[PDB]
């Protein structure tokens, strides 16, 4: 088996704190070569995402695009997003309409500031965001709004995500899928659900839908590098 792998830069903060505006990853694409009876023939195999996997992939309203996800949600999951809480409720092969009672473990630590305020420009009275900024946890900073950080564990994959205290979710624009209620999706055969760590910065499932398989480039293994300016800190495993 001969494996693929590509770096990525990290230019935006939607998976943060996992992920930081300036971490250098790498990651494993799915499709990878092995030795035909041995030996000749290269033949080409797909592997596929594991529930929690970070996943790089094309933009499916933009493939030209790749964006950098979590895979919460697997074919024939269904999903709920309660934007009040923020947390996900997450039901294996629940996918024919039946009313399931089956349900992954999915389990979340108390919330705690993070060391992450994030910043607004007052453009004429209004807000727009202006970045993120590590913030000593004793200081403030004007038109800035400190996020909240806790663990989410999906069945056995524990991770962190921000959220930010002062905000939720506009469910009137998530995108509806037919039969469904607003904040509950029925993951399809083939293809995956994507939610961004920083969860109320994050343009992921919820607002344009699924990641088709043949979207998929690959899963993300590894900070080889990351500068803001070095920050050797970071580099080793993601977590
Ligand atoms: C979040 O920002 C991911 C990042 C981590 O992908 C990278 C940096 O490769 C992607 N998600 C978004 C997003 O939700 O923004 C949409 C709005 C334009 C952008 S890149």
């Amino acid at each position: 088996r001969s494996f693929i792998y590509e770096p990525f830069q990290i230019p935006s903060g939607s998976m943060m704190p996992t992920l930081l505006i300036g971490d250098f990853i790498l990651v494993e694409k799915f499709a990878y070569g092995i030795k035909d009876p041995i030996y000749q023939k290269t033949l080409i195999e797909t592997g596929h995402p594991k529930r929690g996997d970070i996943v790089v992939f094309k933009y499916p309203e933009d493939p030209k695009l790749d964006y950098i996800k979590r895979a919460v949600g697997l074919p024939g999951d269904k999903v709920t997003y309660d934007p009040v809480s923020k947390e996900l409720t997450i039901q294996p092969g629940c996918s024919s309409g039946q009313a399931c009672e089956n349900a992954l473990p999915v389990t979340y630590s108390n919330v705690e500031p993070s060391d992450f305020v994030q910043t607004f420009s007052r453009r004429n009275g209004g807000e727009a965001t202006s970045g993120f900024f590590e913030v000593p946890k004793n200081e403030t900073k004007e038109n800035g709004i400190r996020l909240s950080e806790r663990k989410e564990t999906l069945g056995d994959v524990t991770h962190r995500i921000l959220t930010v205290p002062i905000a939720q979710d506009q469910v009137g624009m998530y995108y509806q899928q037919p039969g469904q209620q607003l904040a509950t999706w029925i993951v399809p055969p083939g293809q995956y659900f994507m939610m961004g760590d920083n969860r109320d910065n994050s343009a992921d499932s919820r607002y344009w839908g699924f990641v088709p398989e043949a979207n998929l480039v690959g899963r993300a293994t590894a900070i080889w590098m990351s500068f803001d300016g070095l920050r050797l800190s970071r580099i080793g495993g993601i977590h």
